[PDB]
């Protein structure tokens, strides 16, 4: 029995119309054009020779407006003249002389561990694919990004408003990815330099595991549900010892508890038992806990909320 | 170590600009507007009372052009006057008096089992999500579709050309989905009626399992590779007895064999052994064979081809 769950991304058209190519000398990557501003990773200013110890303050001072070339390729082609430049953290903010006529309603936000967002992967200012990821507890994402993908953007949508939350910067040694928020801070403790970096330990996202167990119940799969219960306080002490995030309930989780009639605390107990092993059984086709689906995913895709 | 594989969909903007709402009396669903034609499922003509034994020939004759209401909501709003109507298999072909000014270059094709395509899920003519699926050997897809989703479209893209291959029609008893090709035929043996239907047995897609084992090798994971080999002929005899599709090699698979230095026949042997059990080991985070990634996915996402 198929769960009705898929990895669902937002339709990408609104964001496709904002993607541009940014070139600075021997470097090219993607940028995001909103109003009269183009955002892109600041390492577009770095010669590949110096990526391991760049002085971005000196690189920035060495640039003029004419140092940058901004091009839109798709749909409504355009070469955009740069008329100002500035650095904010790990991003450049270029000012251009034409306002994007397809600028959507938008905000900038930071995404939290366990939360999902959509990514528009782009190369040379051309969108090539879209996928959805969850921000991991160690502030990486399990993406699919190759050389040239930097400046690809991640976002959520509330109504018609696009909430931009990620601009792609780098791949870590274990194959995961990270990037910047639009305040210019890198997610986690990462730096935008080509150097070995401590990567922090990942954890299971407890709230998303709970969501997935509710999805199982909503599909008629509830063998793992018992009367037994573990309190949030007791579960969270256990989680710190067992590489789980601490559980924080939300209204979205509460809606799943009400729909199914199964208490959160019953599923916190189930998680503790299932972590020790599924004893040969499956849940929604899986022999391991799944934490890549959020309570909101389950509410939307299964309950139509 | 993350594989670098995700479920990747095409950017959806080109197709978003083709989606419309079609209403016929008490029924509303989605349609696809290309040139002066709007395609939609023919059960928009059926009153919910009669969905179990409709006479679509009589329903069609009972309609006039004014029976249909076509509306575009997003981006460039419009009410489209219907000036002709026709049935092709399980689809209606409505002719409208305005050509879609955003019609992309397009073709119609039929997708084969094991092949992947992108879906734009829509409700009331409004795109709400995108995801990618593989056509299963029993001509269903493991989608995410709720009431109102019919007329949602699936497609592939070659260059700038969109190859439309699926128009959503129904959910089966096991939670999977199926629909029509744009020649109006339903995939598989399914009919567009609200009646119990024999559903055929699914199978593992052998070529995609091979692709995934190559993805594992490309990520440094090759414990399952031995000198031992099973011929395609011998594997295909085994597959018929073990709920696997017969293996048919392609140039995309050959490219993976050349890059990795591991022969297809080595992986056909591995599959036979892994099917009997992973003996407590994991491949790319999984304790079971994965068949939802195609050779083309692996070439594109990991090898950048
Ligand atoms: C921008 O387009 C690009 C995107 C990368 C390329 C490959 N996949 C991506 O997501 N970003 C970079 O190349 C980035 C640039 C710096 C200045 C921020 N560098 C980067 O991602 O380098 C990661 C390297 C290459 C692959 C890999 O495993 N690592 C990390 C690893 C390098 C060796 C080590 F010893 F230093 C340990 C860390
Ligand atoms: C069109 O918007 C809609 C899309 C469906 C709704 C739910 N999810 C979807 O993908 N299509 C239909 O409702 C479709 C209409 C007919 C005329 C083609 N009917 C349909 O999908 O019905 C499927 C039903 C409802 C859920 C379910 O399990 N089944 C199949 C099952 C019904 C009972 C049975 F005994 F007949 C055995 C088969």
């Amino acid at each position: 029995h198929h769960s009705g769950l898929v990895k669902m991304s937002h339709p990408s058209g609104d964001v496709e119309a904002c993607m541009v190519q940014v070139t600075c000398g021997s470097m090219t990557l993607n940028g995001l054009w909103l109003d009269n501003t183009v955002w892109c990773p600041r390492h577009v200013m770095c010669p590949a020779d110096q990526l391991s110890d760049p002085n971005y303050d000196a690189l920035l001072i060495s640039m003029t407006n004419h140092s940058f070339s901004v091009q839109k390729h798709i749909g409504a082609p355009a070469n955009l003249r740069v008329v100002g430049h500035a650095m904010q953290g790990t991003l450049l903010k270029l000012t251009v002389d034409v306002a994007n006529p397809s600028t959507p309603a938008y905000t900038f936000t930071t995404v939290k561990p366990g939360a999902a967002f959509s990514v528009l992967a782009c190369y040379n200012g051309r969108p090539t694919g879209t996928f959805t990821v969850v921000m991991r507890p160690n502030y990486t994402i399990k993406g699919s990004f190759l050389c040239g993908s930097c400046g690809s953007v991640g976002y959520t949508k509330e109504g018609s408003v696009i909430n931009f939350c990620y601009m792609h910067q780098m791949e870590l040694a274990n194959g995961t990815h990270t990037g910047s928020a639009f305040d210019g801070t890198m997610y986690g403790a990462f730096m935008d330099k080509q150097v070995h970096q401590v990567q922090l330990t990942d954890k299971y996202c407890s709230v998303n595991v709970v969501a997935w167990l509710y999805a199982a119940i909503l599909n008629g799969c509830a063998w793992f549900v018992k009367p037994n219960r573990t309190s949030v306080v007791s579960f969270n002490e256990w989680a710190l010892a067992n590489q789980f995030t601490e559980f924080v309930g939300t209204q979205s989780v509460d809606m799943l508890a009400v729909k199914t009639g199964v208490a959160i605390e019953q599923l916190l107990y189930a998680i503790q038992q299932l972590y020790t092993g599924f004893q040969g059984k499956q849940i929604l086709g899986s022999t391991m806990l799944e934490d890549e689906f959020t309570p909101e995913d389950v509410n939307m895709q299964i309950m139509g909320v």
